[PDB]
């Protein structure tokens, strides 16, 4: 047990050990507020976030434990890691606080595109970086569900980081198109479509899909993937779908080529065997590091899949107590990462 202190940033009291020196709000992290903080026993500089009421919902409960649980199994070095997870509680009668910590990059790929184009050997690092982190988080049996760039954090040496993976359920601008229609059965392939909607993005410049709702976006899709033939209209299902694409104005498919103007011939192939909107013809990650685009960087003996990770909680309805104390037991049980 560690020295405490109570300090307040921005309508929030957070109570942080004697370690976590100076906090300062970066912006907004999935569930809560996350500060910038510089460490001591290790001497560091991470990012800490305080969750928002974890255990004041079922739903709050549930998910508190779900991501604890994500980043006490996530040891690959383009996926987002755990360096401490903490509580100023001294019971688990107490206990309705929660922060969990990890390094802080030097920033997200939004930032890092705004400001602006990126050459067709940036891109080559960034993709194959984020289709490497994809490829660790899939064999364990997660899917991201929103990936775009705010997600995607980056170093000045451009070494990637994903972040708020496996919490997404229930940005549309990079969301697959079959789980935001309801068209098919879906799979871990839905981050495959967002990467395209990412790697296309860093090549122009441009948003490949600014749409304005679920109707709009959607318009915004075909008028580039070109609208689903006859081996595609056979598979939907969804009968307010099924009905509403054969009533939408006959739009053949571009060439990536004559869209993707100047690209690398490797970029506008894999881009076209990204946008497939037939989620079992589309590519996977593992498939996606063995093409021609990233011959330099790929190497199998160096691209790893993870040790199993037990997901029998993600079925299970359980009371607050319950949760709160599974989460509890996870806090106080975990042991910090080999230097
Ligand atoms: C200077 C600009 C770049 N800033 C960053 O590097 C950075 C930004 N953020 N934002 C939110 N959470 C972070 N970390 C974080 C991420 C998760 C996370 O990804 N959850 C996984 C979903 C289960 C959980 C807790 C925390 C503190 C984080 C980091 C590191």
């Amino acid at each position: 047990r560690p020295t405490f202190y109570r300090q307040e940033l921005n309508k929030t009291i957070w109570e942080v050990p004697e370690r976590y020196q100076n906090l300062s709000p970066v912006g907004s992290g999935a569930y809560g507020s996350v500060c910038a903080a510089f460490d001591t026993k290790t001497g560091l500089r991470v990012a800490v976030k305080k969750l928002s009421r974890p255990f004041q919902s079922i739903i709050h409960a549930k998910r508190t434990y779900r991501e604890l649980r994500l980043l006490k199994h996530m040891k690959h070095e383009n996926v987002i890691g755990l360096l401490d997870v903490f509580t100023p509680a001294r019971s688990l009668e107490e206990f309705n606080d929660v922060y969990l910590v990890t390094h802080l990059m030097g920033a997200d790929l939004n930032n890092i595109v705004k400001c602006q184009k990126l050459t067709d050997d940036h891109v080559q690092f960034l993709i194959y970086q984020i289709l490497r982190g994809l490829k660790y988080i899939h064999s364990a049996d997660i899917i991201h569900r929103d990936l775009k760039p705010s997600n995607l954090a980056v170093n000045e040496d451009c070494e990637l980081k994903i972040l708020d993976f496996g919490l997404a359920r229930h940005t549309r601008w990079y969301r697959a198109p079959e789980i935001m229609l309801n068209w098919m059965h879906y799979n871990q392939t839905v981050d495959i479509w967002s990467v395209g909607c990412i790697m296309a993005e860093l090549l122009t410049g441009r948003t490949l899909f600014p749409g304005t709702d679920h109707i709009d976006q959607l318009k915004l899709i075909l008028r580039l993937v070109g609208t689903p033939g006859a081996e595609l209209l056979k598979k939907i299902s969804s009968e307010s779908a099924r009905n509403y694409i054969q009533s939408l104005t006959q739009m053949p498919k571009m060439n990536f080529a004559n869209v993707f103007i100047g690209a690398n011939p490797l970029a506008v192939d894999l881009l076209e065997k990204m946008l497939v909107l037939d989620s079992d013809k589309r590519i996977t990650a593992a498939q996606a590091l063995a093409h021609a685009y990233f011959a330099q960087y790929h190497d199998p003996d160096d691209e790893p899949v993870a040790d199993p990770y037990d997901q029998s909680f993600e079925s299970r309805d359980l009371l607050i107590d319950e949760w709160k104390s599974l989460t509890y037991d996870e806090v106080i049980s975990f042991v910090p990462p080999p230097l």
